Order: C-alpha cells, then sequence, then structure tokens
C-alpha cells in the first residue's frame, strides 16, 4: 500500500482526506501536527500513524516521514488575510521557508509532492475564468503588503516547476476554492482547507456580530462542497494513467457563484430556519464597512475533467445547508 504522508492533518483536509484513503484498502495514513483532537477517530485504525510534529521546529523527523512515505500533501500555511498584514514576516517564513525546505527533502529522496498552491495567485487577473496554464497573474505595487502571500505562494509554484523541470521532482499543484462543509478549521489555524469567509460568516450568525460587507459585499466568489473537492483530491493520489504528473488544478465549483452579499442572505435564510437558531443571538444585521480587492474568483475546470474526469455535482443550496447544520450541533453551547 501507498504511504501519504499529510502535514498538518489536524484540521478540514486532514479529516476528509484520511476517511477517504482509510474507506479505501490500499493506503497507509501518516498524519503529523502538534495536536489530533481534529482526528481522534482514527487514531486507533490499524491504517493510520499520527506522528508527533512541528515544520518550524522539526527538520531530522520531517525529513525521516518523507523518506519513509511515498507521497507528501503539506498543508501547513498561514492563510488568514489579516495576517498578511498584520505579521507579514511570520506569514513568509510558515508559508515559504518552511515549505520551501519540504519540497526539497522530496526532490532529494525522489518522493512524490501534492501541493497546495493558492486562487489566490490569480489576483486582479481579468480572465473570467481563471485558468492554471494561461491566465495572467497580477497584484498590486509592493505597497499593497495585502499581496504577499499571493506572491509567496506563486514563487514557491514556479520553484517547484524549477524542481521538476530540472531535478525529476515529480508532483501536482492544487487550488482550492472555498472548500467548505463539517469540520471547518478554526478561523486562525495555520492549516490550508476550509474558505475563511463562509467561517467567519457563520461566526457571525453564532456568535451575534454583524454581517461585514466590505464596500457592499458585491465581490463574487465560488464554493465547493467538499464532498466534491476531496473526490478530486482523492484522484489526483490515484494519478490514474500518471495523467496529474507535472499539472496545475483548479479544484472548484464555478456553478455554485456568488457575492459575499448573497452568501450571507443565504446563510441567514439557512440559520433562520434550523432546529437549533433558538440556541444562538438575534441576527445583528449587515455592516455596510468601506477600506485592495479582488472582484470576482472563478476557476476554469477543464484539467480536472482532463486529468481527473471530475465534474462537482453539488449544488450550492445543499452544501450550504449542510456546512452550518454540522457548525451548529458541533458548537459547545458551554
Amino acid at each position: 500500500r501507498t504511504r501519504v504522508l499529510i502535514l498538518g492533518v489536524n484540521g478540514f483536509i486532514g479529516n476528509h482526506l484520511t476517511e477517504r484513503l482509510l474507506r479505501e484498502d490500499h493506503y497507509e495514513v501518516y498524519g503529523l501536527d502538534i495536536g489530533s483532537d481534529a482526528i481522534s477517530r482514527f487514531l486507533n485504525h490499524p491504517h493510520f500513524h499520527f506522528v508527533e510534529g512541528d515544520i518550524s521546529i522539526h527538520s531530522e523527523w520531517i525529513e525521516y516521514h518523507v523518506k519513509k512515505c511515498d507521497v507528501v500533501l503539506p498543508l501547513v500555511a498561514i492563510a488568514t488575510p489579516i495576517e498578511y498584514t498584520r505579521n507579514p514576516l511570520r506569514v513568509f517564513e510558515l508559508d515559504f521557508e518552511e515549505n520551501l525546505r519540504i519540497i526539497r527533502y522530496c526532490v532529494k529522496y525522489r518522493k512524490r509532492i501534492i501541493f497546495p498552491s493558492t486562487s489566490e495567485v490569480y489576483g486582479m487577473c481579468s480572465d473570467k475564468y481563471f485558468d492554471e496554464d494561461h491566465s495572467n497573474l497580477i497584484v498590486g505595487p509592493v505597497n499593497k503588503p495585502r499581496w504577499i502571500y499571493s506572491v509567496s505562494k506563486q514563487l514557491l509554484d514556479r520553484v517547484i516547476w524549477a524542481y521538476g523541470e530540472k531535478e525529476g521532482l515529480q508532483f501536482t499543484l492544487f487550488r482550492p476554492f472555498n472548500w467548505m462543509g463539517p469540520r471547518l478549521d478554526n478561523l486562525n489555524a495555520a492549516r490550508i482547507g476550509s474558505s475563511r469567509a463562509i467561517t467567519q460568516l457563520i461566526l457571525n450568525l453564532v456568535e451575534g456580530s454583524p454581517i461585514k460587507l466590505i464596500d457592499g459585499g458585491k465581490q463574487k466568489r465560488c464554493f465547493t462542497d467538499i464532498r466534491d473537492g476531496i473526490e478530486a483530491l482523492y484522484r489526483i493520489i490515484e494519478n490514474a494513467g500518471n495523467r496529474c504528473d507535472g499539472e496545475i488544478i483548479n479544484i472548484g465549483n464555478p456553478e455554485n457563484e456568488a457575492s459575499i452579499e448573497e452568501l450571507g442572505e443565504m446563510l441567514l435564510a439557512s440559520f433562520e430556519k434550523h432546529p437549533l437558531r433558538h440556541h444562538f443571538p438575534p441576527f445583528a444585521g449587515f455592516r455596510v464597512v468601506e477600506s485592495q480587492d479582488v472582484e470576482h474568483e472563478k476557476p476554469s475546470i477543464r484539467n480536472a475533467h482532463r486529468c481527473l474526469d471530475w465534474e462537482p455535482k453539488i449544488d450550492m443550496q445543499e452544501t450550504i445547508d449542510e456546512t452550518l447544520d454540522f457548525f451548529l450541533r458541533t458548537v459547545d453551547l458551554t
């Protein structure tokens, strides 16, 4: 069986991916993290092995697990907008420098790396559909520090591409577009995965604070149910016919497009009709705020079509209802 090393397994993607791989009987999962509360259900599974670790502290212990395994999925990164500007240097050191160390262990021991790039690399790209192979990448002047995350991730993609081109690194990059479903990552957990925007909104409803609409909340986004997203990630790991080698693949549902405002209204509506609504405060309402932005973020999914024979199935309403439902029933009221 194939050994899958998941760095930063204690969260949204690690939970769903692990459940997926373990349902099949030809995988061995090694989940590395500093905690295990998010995947405790798997600690006793015969084919899951928790590994104590931190990519900023451990060097050797991680290198060892890269040599021991077959496929590597590094999910540790700080991807919360306020941080790009609040603690830029840490975002850079963790997201760029520490992950570069892991990319290098992979080329050194000739292992396969499945790397989470980001939908933010496209920046202010004018294409209606962001294309992994044709769209230009657009960011603002260096005096707009918000772009440091975007560019750091883009540079890593290029370094990976160079290793694959000059040193035989076998890799696949994937770019998730607002994945959502049960077991969302904490708003400030340094793990790549769940949509921060929908997480923030649900928190607004749960805590009784207002839903802020930056300049009207007109910017559009696409949302993907984790059942669809993880199926695609799963197929990248399978890599049938080796079709994913050297590929960059957007993973999103371009049909589930909505403005921040409409998404807010959809969650509210689903929220108002929920059986546990009374355990939460009254809706505080929509606050129009006004403070560099991205006005649209829709993916082209031709590569996912080609390399994975994948098409997203769950409609917007289903994703919304299920994500909110699991969240509300999981909250500790006391």
